[PDB]
Parts: structure tokens; sequence; C-alpha cells
């Protein structure tokens, strides 16, 4: 089915005008006499208005992904960029007697998962450290704006369409506001939430059926880094049994040396990274700069620096 006639002009609720293009979710750009081409800088996502995930994602984008909000962060922290997609607007659209919600956001190039597979499911240490530094900036940002992602993975990491050295974290349909009005949620389940993440990468907290928090996000990144380096995780043979996966993660958490021995001479920064995350209490605020310093040591150990080169 078609929610839009291609080339039609839609107006968001702030009265900003956009033109809809072909599907890639549709390509989109500012309203003009020209057509929306394949180098369009925006997408328009459209779901039924009763779609829960789009609503949750829309609220995240409205609260934490305002263009000027992001740009202000970039300047004050003195970053080259920030891998949070920008929100450009949203509204309601009727068609065929049904109500649809739409949202305008940044368009991106390839996901990391496609590139990962193209490189025979291996990223270099350089790549993994550079990716991870930027994700730590993203996580720091969203955490400080009261949200956790809870599902970091290569297929949710998209490259800037016009810059392959900039990676962005997408999909906040099942993101969680862990800290509304500065009050941290308690160690317990959220009954209006049933997202456990992705089984292979999800946190022990999520495994235990409690709502995700900051430590959970960093833990997910830990598992990704190992996946990316080695092409494997210890529990990847039994992803159909969450009990097994949780058990394995709990045991490897208790003994990180044996995780390194299993997964790999292992990189010291990864082990140190995992060790720091382990110390975090559920409600505890991470020292993100310390975590970055730890990854920086990894770069210095291979004769490199934080040059912002993903080397993909």
């Amino acid at each position: 089915a078609e929610q839009f006639a291609v080339g039609e002009i839609i107006t968001d609720m702030a009265a900003a005008a956009w033109k809809v293009g072909l599907p890639i979710i549709y390509l989109a750009d500012m309203n003009s006499s020209e057509s929306v081409g394949s180098d369009a800088p925006c997408v328009v996502k459209v779901e039924p208005s009763d779609n829960g995930p789009l609503f949750t994602e829309l609220k995240f984008y409205q609260r934490a992904a305002k263009p000027e909000q992001i740009q202000k962060w970039i300047r004050t922290r003195k970053l080259k960029y920030l891998g949070v997609p920008k929100y450009w607007g949203s509204g309601l659209h009727d068609k065929n007697g049904k109500s649809y919600r739409f949202m305008i956001m940044d368009r991106f190039g390839s996901d990391l998962q496609k590139i990962y597979e193209a490189n025979a499911k291996r990223f270099s240490r350089k790549t993994v450290l550079q990716l991870s530094l930027r994700i730590l900036d993203i996580l720091e940002y969203i955490h400080e704006h009261e949200y956790v992602h809870g599902d970091i993975k290569a297929s949710n990491l998209l490259l800037n369409y016009k810059n392959p050295d900039q990676v962005y974290l997408v999909d906040y349909g099942l993101a969680y506001r862990y800290c509304p009005e500065g009050v941290h949620k308690a160690y317990a389940a959220d009954p209006k939430r049933c997202h456990d993440g992705t089984i292979e990468f999800t946190s022990i907290d999520a495994h235990n059926g409690v709502a995700p928090s900051r430590r959970g996000d960093l833990e997910i990144l830990g598992y990704c880094m190992i996946q990316w380096l080695t092409g494997h995780l210890p529990w990847e043979d039994n992803l159909k049994d969450p009990k097994y996966v949780r058990d394995s993660k709990i045991r490897y958490r208790e003994n990180i040396a044996s995780l390194m021995d299993k997964c790999f001479n292992a990189p010291g920064e990864i082990a140190k990274y995992m060790e720091t995350v382990k110390l975090l209490d559920y409600t505890e605020k991470p020292l993100y700069e310390n975590l970055r310093d730890i990854l920086l040591q990894g770069l210095k150990a291979i004769g490199s620096k934080d040059d912002g080169k993903l080397d993909l």
C-alpha cells in the first residue's frame, strides 16, 4: 500500500513544508519545484497513528534530538560530530479513512552490519575503538537526556550518507526513559515495556526482566566490541535459550579473565572496559571520560590516535 503519492507536499505541525520521494519510510527533502532525488538528506517514516513504537521514538526525537539542541552539545563539548539523528518535524496524515503519524528525520547510508559481513565478520581493533569512542559520546548524550537505548548493535548503526567516518545510532522505538524529571526508575520491571533487546547482546539486567539503565547500555557495547573483533560470542550457539545466554553472561561477568581467554593475547582496554562497567551500580552515573580514556590507551598501544578515522 501507499501512504503517499510520490512527489506530494506534506506540511508538519509547525507548518514546515516537505516533499515526499521514493521508498528506501520514504526519501524526503524541503519543499521546492525540484523533485526529491536519491541524494535526499531526509526520510519520512510513516506508521498507523496507534503504532506504539513510532510514538515512543517520536517523543525521544522531540525531547533529545532537536537540531539546535544537538549542535549546542557538539560545540560546548568540542566534538567533531554527534551520532544522534536529527528530528526535523512530525504530523498526522489521513488516507483511506485511516490516521497515520509521520516523522521527518535524517537520511543515512549503509548500516555497519552490511559492512561487517562484507569484511568477513571482522573489524580491526582501530575500527572497533574508533566506533566505540563515538558510541560512548552518543550514549553519554542520550543518558544525560534521560534515555537509554537498550539495543546497540551494528544493524542500528548507520553511516553518514556523505561521510563514511561518521556513525549514528538509530531506532528508539523501544528506548526507555530511565530518569524522568531526574528521578531514576527503581530496580524492577516496567509493565508497559516488553523489549529485552537483542538476545546475543542484551544486558544481564534485561535478562533478569528489569528495566534497562545506563550500565546496561555500556554492557551491550562491551559484547558488540568482542563480536566485532573476534567475529564470535561464547553463547552464540544457544541463542534460542535465553536461560543459557543469561547464565553465560553472569558467569563471564564474575570472571572477565576467562571471557578474554575464551574470546581470544587479548586487548587490555576491552578487559579494562568490561571491568569498569562491572563496578557500576544500577542507578550509577558512568564516568564516560574514563571509559573513553581506557579506549584511548588501546589506540596508543597500536601506534595510533583518535583521528576520527573508522577505516572502513
